[PDB]
């Protein structure tokens, strides 16, 4: 129903994988790998407000479904895009040659990144405030 | 008598200036002044781990109040200095030429960075879990 939260990253597979083939410099891939942070999503109807601890990076997207946004991606690129709301509890964006779904069921939100044949996922669990 | 735990920031005064006499890339600055994410503390005795969201960045730090212990500062930079406590609730160490005061009153922990005459004060509340 509302994506709003804070979340703490639990799992993560193919981190270095994707991160190397969108050219993060090894240097950051080696820190930040080991780094289980937390995410902040703020939602209010169709606007969103993402704040992304992504390995030793912090993102802040702002954007509403159905609309078109510029978003920074983990390169500093700044990219141009469409995210959609798909039911209520589903996020899909494609950007680049990268396909992305973030899917929240209970208190765990899910984010599948797939580039190629890599398939990068983030298993995130909220924190009950 | 315990650090531990995860802490929103919920205000803080002079980062620009801060940030600018250490010298961090303008850009950085910008885009990381705004930016209220989770800080995570880990206590086990005398020993700490530190996972710090400071503007855009995160720092993974460890050490043992008392021992000399090498850590990241916010430019990226290795400094060597030992941390010390002050009364049970105060972490203090001097790096180069600032003093950090980390100052905890029940959920609330005040960071105090004083650099020549500015002080970069940064104020978290305890995320209750
Ligand atoms: C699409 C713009 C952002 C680009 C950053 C990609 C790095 C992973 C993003 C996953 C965040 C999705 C929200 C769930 C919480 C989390 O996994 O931190
Ligand atoms: C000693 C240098 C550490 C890295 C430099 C980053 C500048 C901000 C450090 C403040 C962290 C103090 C921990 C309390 C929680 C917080 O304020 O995030």
């Amino acid at each position: 129903s509302s994506f709003s939260g804070k979340y703490q990253l639990q799992s993560q597979e193919n981190f270095e994988a994707f991160m190397k083939a969108i050219g993060l410099p090894e240097e950051l891939i080696q820190k930040g790998k080991d780094i289980k942070g937390v995410s902040e999503i703020v939602q209010n109807g169709k606007h969103f407000k993402f704040t992304i601890t992504a390995g030793s990076k912090v993102i802040q997207n702002e954007f509403t479904v159905g609309e078109e946004a510029e978003m920074e991606t983990m390169t500093g690129e700044k990219v141009k895009t469409v995210v959609q709301l798909e039911g209520d509890n589903k996020l899909v964006t494609t950007f680049k040659n990268i396909k992305s779904v973030t899917e929240l069921n209970g208190d765990i939100i899910t984010n599948t990144m797939t580039l190629g044949d890599i398939v990068f996922k983030r298993i995130s669990k909220r924190i009950l405030e």
